[PDB]
């Protein structure tokens, strides 16, 4: 365990500093930005090469919503969740710091003002959506995305190409949802940032944390409960 | 088969959710939007991270056309079809009205004159292209990938890469025909999208039924009567 | 050979129709439009697909200067040559005949004054570079390209994965040489689409045919002479 | 050796001319360029692309602060990795002769004034980024680099996978570090490109060898005195 929750501090260090990072650096340059196309990619290949990197070590969670997604599913042991969930938010919030320090070297820099890459909804979705519109989107695309990962570790097809299929998966989950709560879908990515931006995204992070996970949940009964084994 | 078709439910719904939310949700947000090339990366993804994900289990169609085209093709049992194209429309319906429901938080919000994501053509096509060019486009497109799908399932070179060959030429094709129709090459998927437009996509959906299925009947001839096997 | 020439015909096809197809259609879109970047991405997916779907038969060339450039690498027999390359330029021209219909079927289409995703230099070059230009980056390009074929198709390392190095090297490069010669480095490819343009495209299609080849011949002699095998 | 430093020379090569080939060829391409998103996709193709053709050789390294990684986290012999060094900034100087040749063939062109994609700080950062916001991100990134790396080469999971890990990891790198340097995190390829700028370039070019090696160096003895291995 002394080495599978450094993973799990790594990767989760590594999707935030990477997906948020490209997001508040490179989303909006002007002209040549990325979009959200961009940290879409961004966000997915985080995942994607951490998955690779230190996938056959700690399994490649990155997120709280996927290990007790994994639970849930009858695939991860209980007690050893915690013990990721915490190296999940640590390692987050180290990158979103190191990122408050790179951005801070921009003049007019404002992570109050312009959001920090956080996620919320209603007056504080990307796209002005309903808190209704929130949940939905945020709890099928968790149901989802732990559904791929589920059906991905699966033993009957894979084999090595389990991080293409998650990766992927979250670049799809976000050119989706950015326009709606900016994408969470991982509670150790909305702390990270939501604590920086220190004002109304701290007052929304209760909400990224049980949707996320809730839908995580669902996701892994359902694959579960209604998709192979069987025997 | 009570296992097989929840594949084909869940799969085809991530489709219609994914490919078309991306579309209605963040093709063309201001500035920022995905456009035409992210919404052919969705829609590719969608197939590639549930092909990986249930394909293990039904095969990975979540396109009727795919069905329908592995029979012809001579891979595909019959009367299993019938199973596989009634879960693939509820799947991709069911997700078009969680969309509907996601897309109506946000004011102004109108799935009648935006369209919803519906194939057309003539005055529905995007790019105002003639009925004559919307069938040559849709056919070619439709039989070429029946024909990756066959040649990726055959069982002499890929071995477990079927699911990129398949997802990445679902996002090519629409990097080639949303301008003409939107890009269908799936009866599921315009039937889903259709039915909450409620106008002309409903009237011209016949269209996106009989075309799609019959390109795909027929690059599912070519690669049998004229590709690989022989002995 | 009765079956290695049809999936030769049908990947070149793909390619032109897809690649070239993707160019005319949706390029330039006002908007939401796929830009260099999306042409880039098509082409090198219509090689990574066919590559995938009718590599385990013909190899998967779809290129003139592939088959005549594994060929010169010691990789290719002699006078199959002929069978392949013929097979691609019809393959090509139909695609880029089809190609034409759909894109006739909306008002204001020339492919004579639009140049339909023709190859050329100088006055004919999309940024504006001379032949020396071309000339380089075309040979370059085209060198590199079989280098990587050649390896990637190497007995040491990749077992499967040659589709996608393929596939992706082509990608690469378009998003360097489109600006320059619009990005050729396959006389199938350049010779479909100069026949509809019937103009300037038809002059200069000598120049896509030998640099292309000679490069690619180049690029077959550094890996065969320089790089692996030995013992 | 006289195998795995051509393999070396051909590869940087590649890389440079690829990767800065898009950024001053067709990053800015009036209304069809491919902006920061399609260099940061070819950059991470170049090594994508030859990590599978030639990595079967000597590695695929083509970055001197790859090299001095493997090494500090120990699976890369010494003084091998002078001859490495050597044949990467070879390659890349070569490459960056060629292309100022190709860019010398528009009207306008002027490798001082534009930059020629040279990796710069303060005055010379894209985004006008402080010094400091440069060492943190270059670090950070090239430490997180060279982490991939070796999991990815570990050899208990990927199995052919390394290419597809590594690539993708640096064309992240660059989604998310191009407002900052313009993104280096390979000395090679700041080198090859800041010679031809011949002025500022070359005058921060010390920061781009020290910062991405000892970045470099870190990431290989984390991985080494903290993950993986133990027995
Ligand atoms: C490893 C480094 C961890 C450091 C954690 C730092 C947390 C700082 O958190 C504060 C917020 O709570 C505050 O409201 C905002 C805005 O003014 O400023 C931030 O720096
Ligand atoms: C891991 C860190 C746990 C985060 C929980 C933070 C709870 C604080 O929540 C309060 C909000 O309720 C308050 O209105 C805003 C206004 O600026 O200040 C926040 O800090
Ligand atoms: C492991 C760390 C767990 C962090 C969970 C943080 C949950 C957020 O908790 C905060 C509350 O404390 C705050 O007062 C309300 C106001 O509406 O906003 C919530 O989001
Ligand atoms: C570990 C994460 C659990 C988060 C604990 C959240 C405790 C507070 O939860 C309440 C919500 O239930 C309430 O409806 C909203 C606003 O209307 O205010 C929040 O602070
Ligand atoms: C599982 C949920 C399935 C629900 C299916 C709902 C189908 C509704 O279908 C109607 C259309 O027929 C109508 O014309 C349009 C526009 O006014 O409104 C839609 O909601
Ligand atoms: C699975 C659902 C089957 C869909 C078949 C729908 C057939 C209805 O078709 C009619 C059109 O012919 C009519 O002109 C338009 C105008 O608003 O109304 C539609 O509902
Ligand atoms: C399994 C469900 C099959 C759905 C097939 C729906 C076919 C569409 O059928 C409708 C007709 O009923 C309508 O009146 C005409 C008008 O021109 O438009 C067609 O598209
Ligand atoms: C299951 C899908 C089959 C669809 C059944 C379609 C039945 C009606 O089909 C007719 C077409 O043949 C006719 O030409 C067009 C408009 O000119 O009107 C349609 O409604
Ligand atoms: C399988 C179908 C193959 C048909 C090949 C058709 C070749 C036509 O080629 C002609 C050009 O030579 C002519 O100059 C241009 C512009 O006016 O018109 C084209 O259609
Ligand atoms: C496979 C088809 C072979 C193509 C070779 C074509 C050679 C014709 O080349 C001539 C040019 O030299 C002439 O100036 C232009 C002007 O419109 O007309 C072309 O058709
Ligand atoms: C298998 C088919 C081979 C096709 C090769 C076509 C080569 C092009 O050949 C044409 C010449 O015939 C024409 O007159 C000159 C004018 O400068 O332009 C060239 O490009
Ligand atoms: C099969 C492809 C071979 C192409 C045959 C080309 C024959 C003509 O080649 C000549 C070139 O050598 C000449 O310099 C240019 C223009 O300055 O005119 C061309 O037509
Ligand atoms: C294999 C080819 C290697 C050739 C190396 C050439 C190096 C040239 O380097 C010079 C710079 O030092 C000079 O200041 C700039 C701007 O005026 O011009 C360049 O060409
Ligand atoms: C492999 C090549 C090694 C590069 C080291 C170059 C060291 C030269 O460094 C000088 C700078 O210090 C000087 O101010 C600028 C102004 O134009 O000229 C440069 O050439
Ligand atoms: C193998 C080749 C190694 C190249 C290393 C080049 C290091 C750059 O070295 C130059 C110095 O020589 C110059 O005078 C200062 C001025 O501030 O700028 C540095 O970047
Ligand atoms: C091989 C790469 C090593 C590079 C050698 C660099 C030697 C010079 O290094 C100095 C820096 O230490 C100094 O602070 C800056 C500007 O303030 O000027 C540079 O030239």
């Amino acid at each position: 365990m002394f080495r599978k929750l450094a993973a799990e501090c790594f990767g989760t260090f590594w999707l935030v500093f990477g997906g948020c990072g490209s997001a508040v650096l490179a989303a909006g340059f002007p002209e040549l930005g990325i979009g959200f196309a961009g940290v879409a990619l961004a966000f997915g290949l985080t995942v994607l090469t951490m998955a690779f990197a230190v996938g056959h070590i700690s399994g490649g969670h990155f997120n709280p919503a996927v290990t007790i997604g994994l639970w849930a599913g009858g695939r991860f042991p209980a007690k050893e969740v915690v013990g990721y969930v915490i190296a999940q938010v640590v390692g987050g919030i180290v990158a979103a710091a190191l990122l408050y320090l790179i951005a801070s070297g921009k003049t007019g820099f404002d992570a109050a003002a312009s959001g920090f890459a956080s996620n919320g909804y209603g007056e504080h979705s990307p796209g002005g959506y309903s808190m209704l519109s929130a949940l939905v989107v945020e709890l099928v695309l968790s149901a989802g995305f732990l559904l791929v990962i589920h059906g991905a570790t699966d033993k009957f097809a894979p084999a090595g190409f389990a991080p293409i299929a998650i990766g992927l998966a979250l670049t799809l989950i976000h050119l989706i949802s950015i326009p709606v709560t900016n994408t969470s879908v991982n509670p150790a990515r909305s702390t990270a940032v939501a604590i920086f931006q220190g004002g109304w995204a701290l007052e929304q992070l209760w909400f990224f944390w049980v949707v996320p996970i809730v839908g995580g949940i669902i996701g892994g009964l359902i694959y579960r409960t209604l998709l192979e084994k069987r025997d």
